C-alpha cells in the first residue's frame, strides 16, 4: 500500500504514497509487465470533473470553500445543460502544468513550473492556427534561449470537430524513399512526407528541408503553411577537434515541440496541444542520427576516424557515438543554443524525484524512458528505483489523424 | 489470449501464448508498474501439484505425455510425499530442471546457450569439505584454461529449513574490501560486509586491492567454514589497452570465471538452496559496472586523467569517453589471453535470434528489458528497440536472504 523505492548507489529510500491517487490503468497484471511496450458521456463527465476541481481547490488551499463548492456547483450546471464545459484560464494553466508532472517518461520534469500557457481556444481556422504557431516558435525559441511553452487549441466537442496538428513535431526533416531504394532525409516521417507532397508541397527533395505545417481546424480538411525560416532557429553540426566532422553535412534544429499528443483535463480533451521545451543532447545525437531506421551515420562517421570495423569487440561503433555526441553539445553551446547533457539532466532528475518524494509523496516514473540511451549505468537514474503509475491531467499518445479523418 | 511483441526498428511482429502458462506474481498491478524495482517452507499440500505440473512438462519435453512411465511416476511422486514428505528428483528431471531454469531465467541476456549447461549431481554431498571439494572440481571443469564452459553445481535440497545446504559467497570468486580508518575502501566496496564476516570467522587477509575471497561454506544447517580455492584453478586477466600503454600501469586485473552462488532453484517444489552455476562474461560487466559503478572500483576519474580529457564540464562527455577506452580494454585482454568473452553488440544480436527462434518454438520467451539492455550504448543494441513480456515460469532461479541474516549459529 505505500510502496518503497530504493536507489542502490546512496541507498536513499523514499516512500510513495501518491500512487494510491491513481486512476487510470498501466497494461501490467499480477500476472505479466508490460513496462517495455511503447503503447500498452455527461455520466463520465462529472466524476472526471469533480477530480480535477478537488484537486485545484486544494493545491490553492481552498478545499472545500464556499468558492469550491460554487466551482462544483456551477461546472455541474454546467454539463447538465451542455454536456461539456468551460475550463478558467486559472484552471487551464494548473491542468497544463500538471500534465507536465504528470509525465512519468519524461526526464525533464524539474522544471514543469515555469511552462508559458498560451489559450489559443478562440481559435476558428487553420490560418489561425498557423499564426497561433508561429508565435509560439517565436516566444519558445527566444533567439537560442529557449523558454517552455505550450499552446492549446479547442477542446473536442463531438468528435466531428477535432483541431489537430498533422505534423508529429512543429519542427522536423522530410524523407523521401528513392528508386535507389535508398533513403534521403529522415526516414521517421517518410509517410508524412507523402501526405504533404500528396496535399500540394513542393519538396526541394533535401536531407533537412524543414517540412509544412498541416493544420485542421474544426474537423475541416487541414492545410498546408511554411512556418517563416526565419523562426527556424538550426545549429551546423561541428567537432571541437575532428575538422572533417564539419564536412559530413550535419545540423539539427534548436526546438523540440511535439504536436500529436491529446492533453485531458478533468475529463475534456485537447487534441491540439503543441508543447515544447529543449532538447537533451543523446535525443540528436544518439537516437536522431545513430538508429538504424534513423540517419543511421555511424557507419560514415567511423570511417572517417579510421577505427577498426571488422570486429564488434572493437567498440567502434560505441567509440563513434560518444564523439557524435560530444558534436552535438558542442555545435549547441557555441551558437548559444540552450540543450542539456544526459549527466546534467538526470543528475536534475534525482533532485526532481527528492522534492517530489517529500511535497506531494511521489513521482511516477518510466524507467525504460527516463535511463538515457547512451551510458546508462554512469547516470544515477540507472540504479534508481522508479514505480510507474498513471495520474491526471495526461498527456495522451492519440491517432495519426490520417487514419480517422473524413475528407 | 494471444499477445504481441514488436520490434520498433525491423517492425518484426511476434506473438506469445507462452504467458499462458505462467502461475507466479511480477509485482505489478493494473494501477502500479514495479519493472524496475529490484526485488518486488512447503507441506504435502502445496507439493504435489508442482510436483505434477513440473512432470507434465518433463514428461511432454521427451514426447511421452500420459505414457505409463509417466503415470507411474506420478503415482511413485504422490506416495514418496505423503509418506515422507518430500522427494527425489532422477538424474534426469534434475537436468531439464536445472536447464530450464536457465532458459526461463528472464534477466539473461546469455540465453542462446540454454540447452549447452553441464550438470553436476552433488546431492550426495554432507560436508562442507565434500562441498569445497565440489567447488573445486566445478571450477576445473568450467575454466578448462580459458575455453570456458557452462556448469552448474546442484547440493542436496531443503528439507526442513533447519539443514541448508548455502554457499555464503555471492559469487565462488570474487576480491575481498577492506574499509579503511579514514572511509575509504581497499578493493571492491560490493564485499566489504562479506569479507568482514571471513575475516571473523579466521580468514588472514592479505589486504590488496584484488585479493581472492576464501569460501564460505554450509552443510546440512551446520556453522560454516572457510576454505581457500588452489591459486592454480583460479584463471585471472591483466588489463592493458591496445593502444594505450600507461593502462597496464593502472594494475588492473580481474577474473575470468563469473559464478553466481547465491541464488536458489526451484523445481517441481523442490528447493535448492545451493546451487552454484557459471557461465562467461559479457564484456560490460568488468567494465561498465565493476570497474565504474560509484560504489564499485570507481577507475573513471582516473582514467580520464590519464587521458587528459576536459574535466571541467560533464558536457565534454569526459565520462563516456573514459568508458568505451576501459571496456575496449577489457575486450583486448580476454582475447589476448584466450579467455572467453562477449561483447554486448554480439550478446545483444544473438539474443534477439534466440527469443525469435523461442517464440517459434516455445510460444514466448519471458524477457525483463531492464536488465536485457547493456549499460552502456543502449540504443546502438538491437535489444533496446525490442518490445518484450516479463513474466515467471518454473523452474527458476529465485534470490533468498543472505545466510548470515537467518542463520542459527551452533558454536
Ligand atoms: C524543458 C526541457 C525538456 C527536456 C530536456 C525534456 C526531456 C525529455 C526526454 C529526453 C524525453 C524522452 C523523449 C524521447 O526519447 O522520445 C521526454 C519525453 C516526454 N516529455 Fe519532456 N522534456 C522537456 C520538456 C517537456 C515539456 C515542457 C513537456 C510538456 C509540457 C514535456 C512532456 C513529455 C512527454 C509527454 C514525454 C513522453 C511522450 C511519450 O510518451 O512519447 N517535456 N522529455
Ligand atoms: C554463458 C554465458 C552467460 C552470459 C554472457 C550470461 C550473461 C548475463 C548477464 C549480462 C546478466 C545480467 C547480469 C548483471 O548485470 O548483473 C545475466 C543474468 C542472469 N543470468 Fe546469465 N549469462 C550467462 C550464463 C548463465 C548461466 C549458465 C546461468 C544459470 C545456470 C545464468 C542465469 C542468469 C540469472 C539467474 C540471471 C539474473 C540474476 C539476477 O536476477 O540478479 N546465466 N546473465
Ligand atoms: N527535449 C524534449 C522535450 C519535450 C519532449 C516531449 C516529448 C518527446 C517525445 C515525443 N515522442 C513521441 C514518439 C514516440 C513513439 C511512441 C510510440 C511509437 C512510436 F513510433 C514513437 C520528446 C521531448 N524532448
Ligand atoms: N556472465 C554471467 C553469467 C551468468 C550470470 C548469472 C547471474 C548474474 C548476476 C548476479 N547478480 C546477483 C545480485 C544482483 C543484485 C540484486 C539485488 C541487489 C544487488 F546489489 C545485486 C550474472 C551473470 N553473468
Ligand atoms: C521497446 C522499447 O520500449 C523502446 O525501444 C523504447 C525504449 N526506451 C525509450 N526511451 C526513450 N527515452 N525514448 C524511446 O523512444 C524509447 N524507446
Ligand atoms: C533500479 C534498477 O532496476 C537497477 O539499478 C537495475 C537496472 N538494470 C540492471 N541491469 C542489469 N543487467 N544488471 C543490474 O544490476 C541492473 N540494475
Ligand atoms: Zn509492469
Amino acid at each position: 500500500r505505500f510502496l518503497k523505492v530504493k536507489n542502490w548507489e546512496t541507498d536513499v529510500v523514499l516512500t510513495d504514497t501518491l500512487h494510491l491517487k491513481s486512476t487510470l490503468e498501466t497494461g501490467c497484471t499480477e500476472h505479466i509487465c508490460m513496462g517495455s511496450i511503447m503503447l500498452p458521456t455527461k455520466d463520465q463527465l462529472f466524476p472526471l470533473a469533480k477530480e480535477f476541481l478537488d484537486q485545484y481547490y486544494s493545491s490553492i488551499k481552498r478545499f472545500g470553500s464556499k468558492a469550491h463548492m460554487d466551482r462544483l456547483e456551477e461546472v455541474n450546471k454546467e454539463i447538465e445543460s451542455t454536456s461539456t464545459y468551460q475550463l478558467k484560464d486559472t484552471e487551464l494553466i494548473y491542468g497544463a502544468k500538471h500534465a507536465w508532472r504528470n509525465a512519468s517518461r519524461c526526464v525533464g520534469r524539474i522544471q514543469w513550473s515555469k511552462l508559458q500557457v498560451f489559450d489559443a481556444r478562440d481559435c476558428t481556422t487553420a490560418h489561425g492556427m498557423f499564426n497561433y504557431i508561429c508565435n509560439h516558435v517565436k516566444y519558445a525559441t527566444n533567439k537560442g534561449n529557449l523558454r517552455s511553452a505550450i499552446t492549446i487549441f479547442p477542446q473536442r466537442t463531438d468528435g466531428k470537430h477535432d483541431f489537430r496538428v498533422w505534423n508529429s513535431q512543429l519542427i522536423r526533416y522530410a524523407g523521401y524513399k528513392q528508386p535507389d531504394g535508398s533513403t534521403l532525409g529522415d526516414p521517421a516521417n517518410v509517410q508524412f512526407t507523402e501526405i504533404c507532397i500528396q496535399q500540394g508541397w513542393k519538396a526541394p527533395r533535401g536531407r533537412f528541408d524543414v517540412l509544412p505545417l498541416l493544420l485542421q481546424a474544426n474537423g475541416n480538411d487541414p492545410e498546408l503553411f511554411q512556418i517563416p525560416p526565419e523562426l527556424v532557429l538550426e545549429v551546423p553540426i561541428r567537432h571541437p577537434k575532428f575538422d572533417w566532422f564539419k564536412d559530413l553535412g550535419l545540423k539539427w534544429y534548436g526546438l523540440p515541440a511535439v504536436s500529436n499528443m491529446l492533453l485531458e483535463i478533468g475529463g475534456l480533451e485537447f487534441s491540439a496541444c503543441p508543447f515544447s521545451g529543449w532538447y537533451m543532447g543523446t535525443e540528436i545525437g544518439v537516437r536522431d542520427y545513430c538508429d538504424n531506421s534513423r540517419y543511421n551515420i555511424l557507419e560514415e562517421v567511423a570511417k572517417k576516424m579510421d577505427l577498426d570495423m571488422r570486429k564488434t569487440s572493437s567498440l567502434w561503433k560505441d567509440q563513434a557515438l560518444v564523439e557524435i555526441n560530444i558534436a552535438v553539445l558542442y555545435s549547441f553551446q557555441s551558437d548559444k543554443v540552450t540543450i542539456v547533457d544526459h549527466h546534467s539532466a538526470t543528475e536534475s532528475f534525482i533532485k526532481h524525484m527528492e522534492n517530489e518524494y517529500r511535497c506531494r509523496g511521489g513521482c511516477p516514473a518510466d524507467w525504460v524512458w527516463i535511463v538515457p540511451p547512451m551510458s546508462g549505468s554512469i547516470t544515477p537514474v540507472f540504479h534508481q528505483e522508479m514505480l510507474n503509475y498513471r495520474l491526471t491531467p495526461s498527456f495522451e499518445y492519440q491517432p495519426d489523424p490520417w487514419n480517422t479523418h473524413v475528407w
